[PDB]
């Protein structure tokens, strides 16, 4: 993928934005913005730019399957990927994101090599 690719990292905790945002480093992407909920995010993606979004599930505000529905029924943003990482993993949480529309599900903690494995699989799907 294009390594000037925007990324917005949300989490209502800075560790784990910290740890993605790292990563995303480590993969060559440098341009990135942190948000710490679903509306803080849905501020910055009117802002504009945004080619991808990674987002936790549990936050304030507004959580990360109201986000992610948000994000899929705007008609400017309904294709934007969004790729899930989060401690959620019952089975009924992955059926809801998936359902939701999203690109990929990433289950708390994870390692370096899973969350490159996600994300190259969504690039793969999206042609990016
Ligand atoms: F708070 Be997230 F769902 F890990
Ligand atoms: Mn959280």
């Amino acid at each position: 993928a294009d390594k000037e690719l925007k990324f917005l990292v949300v989490d209502d905790f800075s560790t784990m934005r910290r740890i993605v945002r790292n990563l995303l480093k480590e993969l060559g992407f440098n341009n990135v913005e942190e948000a710490e909920d679903g509306v803080d995010a849905l501020n910055k993606l009117q802002a504009g730019g945004y080619g991808f979004v990674i987002s936790d599930w549990n936050m304030p505000n507004m959580d990360g399957l109201e986000l992610l529905k948000t994000i899929r029924a705007d008609g400017a943003m309904s294709a934007l990927p969004v790729l899930m990482v989060t401690a959620e993993a019952k089975k009924e949480n992955i059926i809801a994101a998936a359902q939701a529309g999203a690109s990929g599900y990433v289950v708390k903690p994870f390692t370096a090599a899973t969350l490159e494995e996600k994300l190259n699989k969504i690039f793969e799907k999206l042609g990016m």
